């Protein structure tokens, strides 16, 4: 059976979600299917798809996909549309804990009766486990197999992804149908960020699923009870949701990228993608730039990640949700919240224990399995140092990838800038430094005779929103209040965003190897300034950028 999408590390997969209404044409935050598509650029629909959640015509429980006479109806309703308008679509049948989902016939008639239809999801259960849910997404697994469908399972936590892949059943759905499966992160709680990538990321590398990804969701910023940028003392409320900067949610995917992950998805979508038809800033200038990136430079290969791995920790004599300090030391003083302090290991991978050591050995044969009875990590820092060389300095972000560096700075909610200086790999220059504000990526890449260069800074002021009158509280979630956010932010932030204060960003190439070099620039429109300098002597070329938003470089 051919597949009905081509998911790999040329082909990612951007999904944007719709959520029902059980009112009205059937839509929440007054979007429709057609606008939907419409807001995906042309270049992006190839790896692009809807996501169909059924939301508030869910009862008794928005969100909650029991199944009901209202639910197959809205589906098929939904359906209708999307094959109409030869729009690709996925259905959320399986969220929070519910048992009585829809019948995997129901499944598989939809699937023979729809091209359209590419697949399911399961979404965020590690607050409410139960021991059916891994053996019913290993049905529905198994009728996506039938049809050359995709199912994809987002959740998070250490232990939960633990606990699902330790179910016999859907470990050995897993190994059967890995080429249907992807298992992704989402960070909603708070917790477990870097154990969730080494976990999930270490499934696609052990061949349970051949891709792996994302749901990277804002509403982690209420969640953390932060308001506006860098602010403290004032109460959450949805405008929370609306306040995780930009290009954080860029770095976020930086991380699924950089990790061999090929799939993104994204709350809360009144913010990340669309009110009133009307697609956001968060979605224009913060998401599409990013996953433009992943369709013009595929992620890295499975084999080019193991290529690069030098340990692995295996949970076979202990399991890393008995390890709560490991990255510390390492690459995240802080698993609540998703950016990384350092690229020195990459992410490391969590090898699950129902993979055998001698399957280990086989899939990494120059990696040191690493677990929790190792006696090296009694210095744990000093050892993993010593099989992943320092390669940079300075308190900012990098990663080296082939012959790319990926930086940004890690500071979520703090407003100081970080450096990096680079050794470079070639001798267009012979290093390369970077001063960053917090909200700032920067992706370098070597090329034989030029560097190119991609910043991208975009963060929008949200004092406008939070300087509003009004009861914003996300018990008003799926009510009227959060449709006059949605309805101010299609006015107000979509259309006139406040992003007119720019922020410095210094680059400084020491040892350009010519004469002054003569750059190609461009960037958002309206939304870059620079000047240049260049010592003759010193051979030291600096562009100083003052920007908000992107701005790309040839030298």
């Amino acid at each position: 059976v051919q597949m009905r999408t081509t998911i790999n590390n040329e082909s990612p997969l951007l999904l944007s979600p719709l959520y029902g209404n059980d009112n009205g044409n059937g839509l929440w935050w007054g979007n429709t299917l057609k606008g939907a598509w419409e807001a995906i650029p042309e270049d992006v629909k190839p790896y692009a798809a809807i996501e169909l959640h059924p939301a508030k015509v869910c009862k008794p429980t928005s969100c909650i996909p029991r199944d009901t006479k209202e639910l197959r109806e809205w589906y098929v309703k939904m359906l209708e549309e999307a094959q109409s308008l030869n729009i690709p679509v996925f259905l959320v049948i399986m969220s929070a804990g519910e048992r009585n989902t829809v019948p995997p016939e129901w499944l598989d008639e939809q699937f023979q009766k729809y091209s359209v239809l590419k697949g399911v999801l399961n979404i965020e259960n590690y607050w409410i486990y139960n021991n059916q849910l891994a053996p019913h997404s290993a049905k529905y697994l198994e009728v996506c197999a039938k049809y050359g469908a995709h199912f994809i399972w987002h959740d998070h936590e250490k232990w939960f992804w633990e606990t699902i892949m330790n179910d016999p059943t859907f470990f050995e759905a897993s190994q059967k149908y890995h080429k249907n499966l992807v298992l992704a992160t989402k960070n909603t709680p708070i917790r477990d960020d870097a154990g969730t990538d080494s976990i999930v990321s270490g499934f696609w590398l052990s061949g349970l699923c051949d891709n792996w990804g994302s749901s990277t969701d804002t509403w982690k910023w209420w969640e953390k009870h932060y308001t506006n940028t860098f602010e403290t003392g004032r109460a959450r409320d949805m405008r929370s949701y609306a306040s995780e900067p930009e290009s954080m949610i860029a770095m976020e995917m930086m991380n699924v990228y950089t990790g061999g992950g090929t799939v993104y998805n994204f709350e809360c979508a009144a913010y990340t993608f669309m009110t009133n038809d009307v697609p956001t800033p968060a979605f224009t200038k913060g998401i599409i730039p990013f996953f433009r990136h992943a369709i013009q430079n595929p992620a890295p290969s499975k084999e080019e990640v193991v290529n690069r791995t030098k340990a692995v920790f295996w949970n076979g004599e202990g399991r890393i949700s008995s390890l709560n300090g490991f990255y510390q030391g390492l690459y995240s003083n802080d698993e609540t919240m998703p950016l990384y302090n350092n690229g020195r290991y990459h992410i490391l991978p969590v090898i699950h224990e129902k993979i055998d050591k001698e399957k280990i050995s086989s899939i990494f044969p120059n990696a040191k399995i690493l677990t929790k009875n190792s006696e090296e990590l009694s210095s744990k820092v000093n050892y993993l140092n010593s099989l992943y060389p320092k390669l940079y300095e300075g308190d900012g972000y990098a990663q080296r990838v082939g012959n790319s560096w990926y930086i940004y700075n890690s500071n979520a909610n703090i407003n100081k800038n970080q450096q990096v200086m680079l050794p470079m790999y070639t001798n267009n220059t012979k290093s390369l430094s970077l001063d960053l504000t917090p909200h700032t990526y920067a992706v370098v890449k070597e090329n034989p005779n030029n560097l190119h260069i991609l910043l991208n800074n975009y963060r929008t002021d949200k004092t406008a929103m939070w300087a509003l009158s009004g009861n914003f509280d996300a018990s008003k979630s799926w009510k009227k209040e959060e449709l006059e956010l949605a309805n101010w932010i299609s006015k107000n932030y979509s259309i006139n965003p406040v992003d007119n204060d720019f922020r410095t960003t210094t680059l400084t190439l020491s040892g350009h190897t010519g004469h002054k070099p003569q750059i190609n620039i461009s960037g958002d429109k309206n939304h870059y300034t620079y000047t240049e300098n260049w010592d003759e002597n010193t051979h030291v070329y600096t562009i100083t950028v003052n920007h908000n938003g992107m701005v790309e470089m040839s030298i």
